């Protein structure tokens, strides 16, 4: 007897509840309750649970089943997540009137508002999931019904409570009111009607090897018979049908067309429901598989696609055949079994339904997404493609329905098709005709198939894989092995499309030409979560259409393929699609506001989107891009933002995508099984915890593995199926800028850890599956058990046979985690080595024999030894290592009675070939008109080097990202390689990114063959924090020392009319510490800042924002809110949406022209937003500038100019906040109608050393009575700048006078000292100047 309560209450005697065990009914609970010396507040009852808690990752998760014992309606109950305190956590919970979510924390404390979910019925059992995420991304269901729309914490909200741990249950007292809930514990240790055919009239369809038995009066199979052996239909009439959810008796008229086919034309009607079609059934035999099919509606009331419609009843909408069973099995017959797989992403749950007919028997009436049904002789499969949804989770995806029906003394267990869609309308607006697709189901039935001699559901899906659909491009998942994201974002064009260019060959070097699949995150407008909809908007900062093109082209040599992510359910006023028809509101009339970042976007209805020419929309960018692009990745679409995601909604999507060549790929795990190749939470082992990961169904996966990554990986935390899965599952990473992560050794280990394996598996299908004994586990909060899978068999068309089987069945045994693949008998793999063929080249084709390979990765040190195959037996071997330089250390082998041995480093990948290899020319960084932009190729080779060569070399950051660096030279260094491929008489753009840690001069230089242009730095002053940049100051990213000072310094000039002789020259003068430089980036540019020129030299300064090549020049970002996807870069106009006026919006985003500098919502953070820095504008010892820029403020006093010197809060004396000199701004609407204007003049420190900027003040804003969206989207909290103008100017004590003047008169409208300033000597001194203007 159980004496040991699985909860507690917490420590904290005030928030105590009395916890208790209680067994009643079947099961076991833990009663939790409230006392009277609880409350709602401040002291509730708190419950806890050992090994409940935020994941590793960051990641919380909750699933609790219980029931509500309180009085009815007296219920206050929920759960905690990343507790602190009373006052700061996250809550889901319900009370009286709902279920709602609840966050507190100093900055911001809301709940939720709009219609709740009703609170659980007394007594009733509720199966609770939330989920939050290190996003601050929080979902909740109760039984399996959403409880509202997704909600993102504020990144304030969530930095604050990202490390807290705890999850509590809270039980709340009121007066006399208490909550008890009893949790559910982890431990816990036939007749029927006969039938009747006298009247019924059969007929026979049949082709050679398979024939049914089907009614004359009604489309139904009574029987099929395959050999002789049989399997029933649908046994008992029923000829009735559901339309638009209502039941009706066709009128039905049936002929014969011929021995395979035979036709029914079927009249609906009924006057009450404005009912009145007709349809034409199909049904057919073709070899061994019945084709159920609506070939023909004709709906007589009128409709049509794009009209609007008076009525949507009119609508033919929806066909149900269900109450026929396309394919059943009877209790009577030997071997009776159903097999059917549901939608689950929890690791610990399996999705799977194994049923045996029997008679008694339990209920069944389900939905599936796959089911089969099977005797000792034969299986059947049906398929359907219904997007019918009986609900979420389980319930979703759910195109067969399988019923019990007792006939006589048999029970039955059929599989129907559920139900089809056709004409529908949002908001009485008839959607297009694309989005209708005539019904249609398939059953197949199948003898033995994977000679096992024994017929089950394994035969059935063999036999499955002829009659389902196929995800589109399924064909090229096989030969993707390496997925990977390169990121852009805030103007700052982080990753160039042809400098991806250079990643996907330095890749192809390392993996011997293993395929890649590259994502451009940020592709479009300014880069990710920018300008969203307009998907023909290719960003024109990373190079625009033309090197879209190129990066396309070019990679196919490399089998790289690619793809773009984009949006379908959010948009910002930015984008040219952004208006207000499209805009998502709630019921109220307010928008449902997206998420704020760099805007505050606006939620889009996805269903009024496709009523109104989205597909548009996508067939613009198929015109702009051309052939060439691989896949569509769509972010977000399943959250709910936009309305309905379901099966029906995603279907449509995915086929407006397909439509143009392209393939499905989507964030959601749960989202898009019937068209999707790709889910991001399946690929990405850490990322939502053991809830949300991929498919776990070994029927799902045993039908599709090779078809897409969708599937549970390895990660031993997360237990259940991802405990070291057999056939392995996509693992991710990357190291071209997504989540701040660039660092690429661990991304070529992980490929060849896990993924080289996953994806030869997918190069075969399954054929059969074979599970072990039942195994205890503990982790995530829970106690489970779970039955693992012990073999699996693949085959492939030429007749191969792989066999993968797990070394241990006992889960505390390593062997656990082992296991030993053979092809054709001979062992690939075992244990932690593997020597794997690999006969396919980048795209999946057949390699010829003398480049036939194998590729050897060991986890561990330690001698290994291997069988050969006969065509390698006979024969020399060569092994070599795989680095980033393609392969090296050729080695000769021993075969010894066909037997090699390689005891070989750990953790390093090797390759082997019949016969001696070499590796290629890269032509690196072709189109950039420089070779080896980024210090990739090993060499330095191609560059001119001028004083003592030995003082220049390659190394490696911290993130073992290749730089040029240069130290302890005692005289100039300089290296020179001639700019390729420009264009006559053309202005050009070029920088390099440099980390000087010198006081020498670093510098660029061109020479156009007519001029000069030269730019330098001394010591580097500002740290970079761009997220998504290679050379970040994280440590995984830093330079040395863990810091990063990279920031791209450039030149501007023009080609003349001869281009052959144009030269780019790095130097370095005498210096001991080092200079790093990296990435050389040359481009178009036509920008004019210099005395209104645009070449490098001398004249007034002038930015308007108009023509910035990357970034926020002169500028750089600074450290406000550390390294980060900074909230700072360059707006665009898209009047009157971005202005003044809409929405109530109170600043402009942009000042003048189409371009300003906008930061948003970086109030009260003591920091600096950005600043210069000598090297992109020098403020020269002694001279004194005028800086002027006009700017728009939304609150008082937020924001400040700051002039400064030297590194920013470095700890060196005088670099600290206090010390700058600062210009608190006022805002500039609540007494103007445009931005205002600001005048500085600063004097640059000897030290050449001084620098101006942005600060965050530590005043609060002031959002004047708004919050929410409405307070983020109106600017109260956003700063911008356009028109800087920097000129320099001969100080005089008067100039100083007039310029006080005019910056204290502000202050003078709401006095003797000022207007004695302005009538102030015309040659006051400049001390005397400073003097007065002091005493201001
Ligand atoms: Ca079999
Ligand atoms: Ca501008
Ligand atoms: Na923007």
């Amino acid at each position: 007897k159980t004496v040991t309560p699985e909860w507690q209450t917490v420590e904290k005697k005030e928030q105590q509840g009395t916890v208790t065990i209680r067994e009643e009914k079947g099961v076991r609970y833990n009663q939790l309750s409230s006392t009277a010396q609880n409350d709602n507040a401040g002291k509730p009852a708190l419950f806890e649970k050992k090994g409940l808690t935020v994941d590793a990752n960051g990641n919380a998760t909750v699933d609790l089943t219980f029931k509500d014992d309180s009085e009815k309606g007296k219920s206050r109950f929920g759960v905690f997540l990343k507790f602190k305190d009373t006052k700061n956590n996250v809550f889901v919970g319900y009370d009286k009137d709902g279920w709602f979510w609840e966050y507190k924390s100093p900055t911001t404390s809301t709940w939720y508002r709009g219609s709740r979910v009703a609170a659980p019925e007394t007594g009733s059992t509720n199966r609770l999931s939330i989920t939050l995420k290190s996003d601050g991304q929080l979902n909740a269901s109760n039984n399996d019904v959403n409880l509202f729309d997704t909600v993102t914490l504020p990144a304030a909200v969530n930095d604050h409570l990202k490390n807290e741990k705890k999850i509590l249950l809270k039980a709340g007292s009121y007066d006399d009111e208490r909550t008890v809930v009893s949790v559910k514990t982890d431990n816990q240790e036939e007749t029927g009607p006969e039938v009747d055919d006298s009247k019924v009239t059969y007929d026979t369809i049949q082709s050679k090897v398979l024939k049914a038995v089907i009614d004359q009066a009604f489309p139904r199979v009574k029987e099929y018979s395959l050999n002789g052996h049989t399997l029933p239909g649908q046994v008992q009439q029923f000829n009735q049908v559901f339309i638009n959810n209502h039941r009706i008796t066709p009128e039905v008229t049936y002929k014969k067309i011929n021995e395979t086919t035979a036709e029914y034309l079927m009249k609906l009607r009924d006057d009450a429901h404005l009912i009145n079609a007709e349809m034409t059934v199909r049904l057919q035999v073709v070899d061994n598989q019945l084709h159920f099919d609506v070939t023909k509606i004709v709906n007589h009331n009128q409709v049509t696609p794009g009209q609007k419609i008076d009525d949507e009843r009119k609508l033919l909408s929806s066909i149900s055949f269900l109450g026929n069973a396309l394919v059943s099995v009877s209790s009577d017959q030997t071997g009776a079994k159903f097999d059917g797989a549901t939608m689950s992403n929890n690791t610990h749950v399996s999705g799977d339904d194994h049923i045996d007919v029997t008679n008694p028997m339990k209920d069944l009436a389900k939905g599936y997404m796959y089911g089969f049904v099977s005797t000792d002789k034969l299986a059947a499969g049906v398929w359907s493609n219904s997007q019918n949804s009986y609900g979420g989770g389980s319930n979703d995806w759910t195109r067969l329905t399988a019923y019990k029906e007792t006939v006589g003394n048999a029970n039955y267990v059929g599989i129907h098709s559920s139900e089809w869609q056709w004409e529908k309308a949002y908001k009485g607006i008839v959607f297009p005709e694309y989005t209708k697709e005539l019904p249609s189901a398939k059953v197949v039935i199948t003898e033995d198939a994977n000679a096992d001699k024994k017929v089950d559901w394994q035969d059935g899906a063999i036999a499955y894989r002829s009659i389902m659909n196929n995800p589109q491009g399924w064909k090229k998942v096989k030969d993707i092995t390496a997925y990977r994201i390169a990121m852009n974002f805030g103007s700052q064009a982080q990753n160039p499309f042809l400098m991806t260019l250079d990643g996907i060959k330095k890749i192809n070097l390392h993996t011997d030409g293993l395929g890649q699949g590259v994502l451009l995150k940020g592709y479009g407008s300014e880069g990710h979560d920018s300008g969203h909809l307009n998907y023909a908007d290719i960003g024109k900062r990373i190079g625009g259409v033309e090197d879209f093109k190129t990066l396309i082209e070019k990679a196919k040599k490399y089998g790289a393929h690619l793809g773009i992510h984009v949006n379908a359910s959010e948009t910002y006023p930015e984008s040219k699609y952004f208006n207000e028809k499209i805009l998502r509101k709630n019921p109220d009339g307010s928008y449902s506001y997206g998420w704020n970042w760099l805007d505050q976007g606006i939620n889009i209805d996805a269903a009024y989107d496709l009523a109104h020419g989205r597909l548009a929309r996508w067939e613009d960018l198929k015109k702009k891009l051309g052939d060439g692009l691989d896949f569509i990745y769509v972010d977000v679409w399943g959250n709910g933002q936009s309305g309905d995601n379901g099966a029906w909604a995603t279907h449509v999507l995915a086929k407006e995508i397909n439509k143009q060549g392209w393939r499905f790929a989507i964030e959601w795990g749960h989202g898009g099984e019937y068209d999707s190749t790709f889910h991001h939470w399946a690929a990405d082992l850490t990322y939502g915890g053991y809830t949300n990961k991929g498919i776990n169904s070994a029927i799902t996966r045993f039908i599709r593995n090779h078809q897409k990554d969708a599937w549970v990986g390895d990660y031993r935390s997360y237990g259940g199926a991802a405990n070291y899965p057999l056939l392995g599952g996509y693992s991710m990473k990357d190291f071209e800028g997504w989540q701040g992560r660039s660092d690429y050794n661990g991304y070529v280990t992980n490929l060849f850890a896990h993924d080289v394996m996953t994806k030869y598996f997918q190069h075969f299908t399954v054929s059969k599956w074979e599970n072990g004994t039942p195994v205890t586990m503990t982790d995530n909060g829970s106690t489970y058990k779970w039955t693992p899978e012990m073999r699996v068999e693949l085959v492939d068309a030429d007749n191969n046979k792989v066999v993968v089987t797990r070394k241990s069945n006992d889960v505390n045994s390593p062997q656990y985690r082992e296991r030993t693949v053979t092809l054709n008998g001979r062992v690939i793999q075992d244990g932690s080595a593997y020597l794997t063929p690999w006969n396919w080249d980048a795209n999946g084709k057949k390699l010829s024999t003398d480049k036939e390979k194998m590729y050897y990765f060991n986890t561990q040190a330690g001698a290994t030894t291997w069988t050969l195959p006969s065509d390698w037996a006979k024969s020399k071997v060569y092994l070599y290592k795989l680095t980033d330089q393609g392969k090296t250390e050729e080695q000769e082998l021993t075969v010894k009675d066909g037997k090699i041995t390689l005891d070989l480093l750990a953790n390093q990948p090797y390759v082997l070939y019949r016969s001696k290899q070499t590796n290629p020319e890269m032509s690196w960084s072709e189109g950039m008109h420089i070779y080896d932009q980024g210090f990739n190729s090993g060499t330095l080779k191609h560059w001119t080097i001028s004083g003592d060569a030995s003082k220049a070399e390659i190394v490696k950051s911290q993130g073992a990202n290749d730089m040029l660096r240069i130290q302890g030279n005692k005289e100039k260094v300089s290296l020179t390689q001639k700019l390729t491929g420009l264009k006559p008489n053309t202005k050009y753009a070029v920088y390099v990114g440099v980390d000087n840690r010198s006081n020498a001069k670093a510098s660029i230089t061109v020479n156009t063959g007519e001029k000069e242009v030269t730019t330098y730095t001394n010591k580097s002053l500002a740290l970079n924090y761009v997220k998504a940049y290679a050379h970040n100051t994280r440590r995984n990213n830093a330079t040395v020392d863990d810091t990063s000072y990279f920031q791209n310094m450039y030149a501007f000039f023009t080609t003349g009319s001869d281009v052959s002789n144009v030269t780019l020259t790095l130097s370095r003068e005498a210096g001991d510490e080092a200079t790093y430089f990296d990435e050389i980036r040359t481009f178009e540019n036509n920008s004019s800042m210099y005395g209104d020129k645009h070449d490098t030299g001398k004249g007034t300064f002038k930015q308007d924002f108009e023509n910035v090549a990357q970034g926020i020049f002169p500028f750089v970002v600074g450290g406000v809110e550390g390294v980060e996807d900074n909230r700072t870069h360059l707006s665009e106009k898209h009047d009157p949406y971005t202005q003044r006026g809409w929405n109530g919006k109170k600043v402009d985003d942009v000042i003048e022209g189409n371009w300003s500098l906008k930061t948003n919502g970086l109030v009260s953070r003591r920091n600096l937003v950005y600043q210069t820095i000598p090297q992109n504008f020098r403020f020269e010892a002694g001279k004194t500038y005028r800086v002027t820029f006009e700017y728009e403020a939304g609150s008082d006093n937020t924001y400040a100019f700051v002039v400064g010197k030297g590194e920013f809060q470095s700890g060196r004396r005088g670099t600290q906040a206090s010390n700058l000199e600062m210009h608190e701004l006022p805002n500039t609407w609540t007494d103007s109608k445009k931005a205002k204007k600001a005048t500085f003049l600063v004097t640059g420190a000897e030290t050449g050393d001084t620098w101006v900027g942005i600060y965050s003040t530590g005043n609060a804003s002031n959002t004047r009575g708004d919050s929410g969206g409405n307070a983020n989207f109106r600017g109260y909290n956003d700063f911008m700048m356009d028109n800087l103008q920097i000129e320099e100017i001969t100080l005089t004590g008067k100039m100083l006078t007039e310029n006080a003047l005019k910056n204290y008169l502000p202050t003078v409208a709401m006095k003797e000292a000022v207007f004695n300033l302005s009538q102030a000597d015309d040659d006051i001194s400049v001390e005397e100047a400073r003097a007065e203007i002091a005493k201001i």
